């Protein structure tokens, strides 16, 4: 049962190379994750053996491609514990999923005086679609405040959500702070006030079990590329009764039933929301990523990331002049700054040592402003990373601090 | 220079297999095309060697992925002869591209009394977004009529387009009739009346050179999966001056410049229209499909398809009780019916002989109604198909006709 990190790393060809003369140390999985051979070879087999368009079922390869595509829909349903494949919509990624809710749910259900409630830690994907939806409807956007450690208190949620709130939208896991938000209790507060809750799960799904029946979220969005799967593919989950009453966000072939000159009728769910030839190979590859993660065990992967996170926080606390943002209890990532060194220069120096991290605002400018910084650096961990890699990171941070103090 | 079909077919692993005990005869490339090793191995190399998120440029693999993604944008620009990469937007496919024009251009620029003009041969992707855009604006949808052979006469275009027309949307090549429409002359008519022209090029781009400066189209949409490229990726081309004045269709990270609590500003083109982590691998694979087709020569591929089309029409005319739809001059496809046999049964019997064709409405229900049929069968050709494969098709059609006459 227990995961062998050597055996896991063996499955990721891209980890086994040098950058600038040093073994690669890839600590940027919160930006995008690497892929095991089981996923890459799923794409290969699709294109080598049974590519064809789907949902015709009139010739043999087309039936195979259809069975592969719809089979992957069912894999996703089981993976997040949705009641029904009608609730599982394949999209281009988390961002498009959230935009579909903002176009098809928010803009149809917001009036002046209604509120959309988000938080200061949201990724832009979970901010801009609501800014545009409230502007288009004359509704009001509101922000739940954060505690000093970058978590959300339920009393602040209760204070911000009111009888005029129609939508609460919030991240399951922050890509910057590592905070795991109390989604299940926030959904109960949202429903008690007459609101739906929209959960941005791009950063939770790769790393921890999702059960949308236990969360009782109304909508849940995720991206394949962060969870060992292909780029260009994501999921929107929504409760069937909500999706049934929402109009499509996109129109075209495959999502219609009858097309007249001026009027058309739509397919049943989920295909109502899948216009045009779908992301056939990428969805099948996302199903393979799910099989891969489930065979390792999401709970095993969470325990491994908890170990790496606690080890990294401890070793970061051994460095002088380094500031870490966010709470002690966290997902597998550390966002930080070195005193006196711009995080872009940190990242540049670290890449010269083979170490890949991210520097910038991480698509969370209002959070940087809340943190009173212009930018930060971020190291993020996944199921193929090790404590030795964190040692290399903290050693390179120490030698970065020494380098820049002495150039001065 | 001249293409060797044996050497071309050698590059497509999927062609070399049996279905039901017969060599595969894949005649469904108008639904989706197969991929050469150069494309599949491009995806492999991406995932094996340099996957990372794009447009950070802070670590070595991220710079490589960015250079690959933006390099593919430039490959597409050269391929359709656009003036600028600002004009090349990566989307999920033709359908999404056309929906982006309908959301961001049509719904912003249509008033009561304005007209959107389409044709009776359009694919649903080029029909439903306009039905929805005119309903949302109170504008009027109009249809250019067709000649008896399923072509469009320019005098009918001139009669249908008026001083109230703001948009003409039309396919470059019909996926059913094989008609090549007179796009360049239609664009001059559209502009003479104060309209833009939106060209659905999903079926022309795989098969013939596109030059958007010579066409003078305002928007042009295409899909990677029909042109030897990965699924899940497409392009929207639009004249820079039009795109500059259109608002994004999707909102999120990557397409912003500044994000405040309530207001945001957008990136320059093309990234204004690319919200969230992009279709990194698929776009790079579409660039490889372009390199592959350009090395063979689109003019060579067009000549090969013209030969196969003229051969197929002749051999179809040798069959009794078979009706072919559309004009003599055509792209590489034949849509037909057997007297007395439902096209679904034709397709089923043909798959038992290893032959893959499509039966149905081909996402063109108003065209089937114009043709006074409920469904049709369709065989479609690409650069790996041969005359021997067309012989197998017409022989299997003859034996289908004999089989069903004798069961009766």
């Amino acid at each position: 049962g227990h995961m062998n990190i050597t055996d896991i790393r063996e499955q990721f060809p891209i980890l086994h190379q040098q950058v600038n003369g040093h073994d690669l140390v890839y600590l940027d999985s919160a930006a995008t994750s690497q892929k095991p051979r089981a996923v890459i070879e799923t794409l290969d087999k699709y294109y080598n053996q049974y590519n064809s368009n789907v949902h015709r079922g009139v010739h043999t390869l087309g039936t195979r491609a259809t069975d592969g595509y719809e089979g992957a829909r069912e894999k996703v349903r089981k993976f997040i514990n949705a009641k029904s494949m009608a609730e599982i919509i394949f999209t281009k990624g988390t961002t498009t999923s959230l935009n579909m809710v903002a176009l098809s749910y928010a803009r149809a259900n917001l009036k002046p005086g209604d509120e959309v409630v988000i938080t200061y830690m949201e990724h832009h994907a979970n901010i801009i679609p609501w800014q545009q939806a409230v502007k288009a409807t004359g509704a009001t956007l509101k922000y739940i405040p954060l505690q000093e450690d970058g978590t959300i208190s339920l009393e602040d949620v209760r204070e911000t959500v009111t009888s005029n709130t129609k939508i609460v939208a919030v991240s399951h896991v922050s890509n910057v702070l590592g905070t795991v938000n109390p989604i299940k209790e926030m959904a109960k507060i949202a429903h008690d006030n007459g609101a739906v809750i929209v959960v941005d799960g791009a950063q939770s799904t790769p790393h921890m079990k999702i059960d949308v029946q236990d969360l009782d979220c109304d909508f849940f969005a995720l991206s394949s590329h962060k969870m060992c799967g292909p780029t260009g593919v994501g999921v929107l989950y929504g409760k069937k009764a909500l999706l049934e009453n929402m109009e499509p966000a996109e129109f075209g072939g495959e999502m219609i039933d009858f097309v007249g000159l001026y009027e058309s009728t739509w397919k049943e769910l989920p295909w109502k929301f899948e216009a045009g030839t779908p992301i056939i190979a990428g969805a099948i590859g996302l199903g393979a990523a799910i099989d891969f993660l489930e065979e390792i065990g999401l709970d095993e992967i969470s325990r491994h990331e908890h170990k790496l996170a606690a080890y990294a926080l401890e070793r970061f606390r051994q460095l002088d002049g380094v500031t870490v943002y966010g709470p002690e209890e966290r997902a597998g990532l550390v966002t930080f700054n070195l005193d006196d060194v711009h995080p872009h220069d940190v990242a540049t120096v670290l890449d010269a040592e083979g170490i890949a991290v991210r520097a910038g605002h991480h698509c969370a400018q209002p959070l940087m402003k809340w943190l009173d910084v212009t930018a930060t650096a971020r190291a993020s961990f996944y199921l193929y990373n090790t404590e030795e890699e964190i040692d290399k990171l903290v050693e390179a941070l120490q030698k970065t601090k020494e380098y820049f103090t002495n150039v001065f």
